[PDB]
């Protein structure tokens, strides 16, 4: 059994459904009784909600879903006629995520995207009736921060103003990404501290809000 299964599970026995506050603290309280180190967590939670209700997107795009912790955090805080849309590589990840937002009650604001980034990114032009994101969670895999901000960009799915918040950029690290965005006159930059618990680690997440082409 894997740790989504196990986690999607113990929310489904003890939180409310339709109450998207009380499947985030069954997953809090889970994986902190379980010791299991969180992708996200209350905290950097409180950091995506601030950033979410100031800019008040109406279209996201969150990269990485794992068992559905951020989209829930995410969609419940999004107003009626916005979507998120989720990008998973694994599929048993996409379809605990989907369950998650079932159980919250918040599936209709959502669209899950089974698939590497790299491959889907491209798709949303057309295949997804995108016109440019407002906001980009980027929280996959760490050597594809980068690039797939780079494939973003050159597929015109960025706008000025578009947010793109990026998880771990300090742990494990995402430094040439990092370079990149703080150096870049294309990106307004903001960093946000936390802390990682076991490994006891200050880790980070960066705010970059583009502001157009060079
Ligand atoms: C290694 C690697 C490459 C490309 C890519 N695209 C996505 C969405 C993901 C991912 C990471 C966690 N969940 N989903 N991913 C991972
Ligand atoms: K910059």
């Amino acid at each position: 059994d894997t740790k989504e299964q196990r986690i999607l599970r113990y929310v489904q026995q003890n939180a409310k459904p339709g109450d998207p506050q009380s499947v985030l603290e069954a997953i809090d309280t889970y994986c902190t009784q379980k010791e299991w180190a969180m992708n996200v967590g209350d905290a950097k939670g409180q950091i995506m909600d601030a950033v979410i209700r100031e800019y008040s997107p109406s279209l996201v795009l969150e990269l990485g879903a794992y068992c559905g912790y951020s989209a829930v955090r995410m969609a419940r805080l999004l107003q009626p006629g916005a979507r998120l849309l989720t990008m998973e590589i694994n599929p048993d990840c996409a379809a605990i995520t989907q369950q998650m937002l079932n159980f919250a009650g918040l599936q209709d604001k959502v669209t899950i995207l089974n698939g590497a980034s790299q491959d889907l990114i491209p798709q949303l032009k057309k295949k997804y009736d995108v016109d440019t994101l407002d906001m980009v969670f980027l929280d996959h895999w760490k050597d594809r921060y980068l690039p797939d901000t780079l494939l973003l960009e050159k597929c015109g799915l960025l706008r000025k103003g578009t947010v793109l918040l990026a998880d771990n950029v300090i742990v494990p690290g995402t430094p040439d990404f990092l370079a990149y965005v703080r150096g870049s006159s294309s990106f307004e930059c903001t960093h946000y501290s936390s802390y990682l618990e076991y490994m006891k680690v200050v880790d980070g997440l960066e705010k970059a809000i583009y502001q157009g082409p060079s």
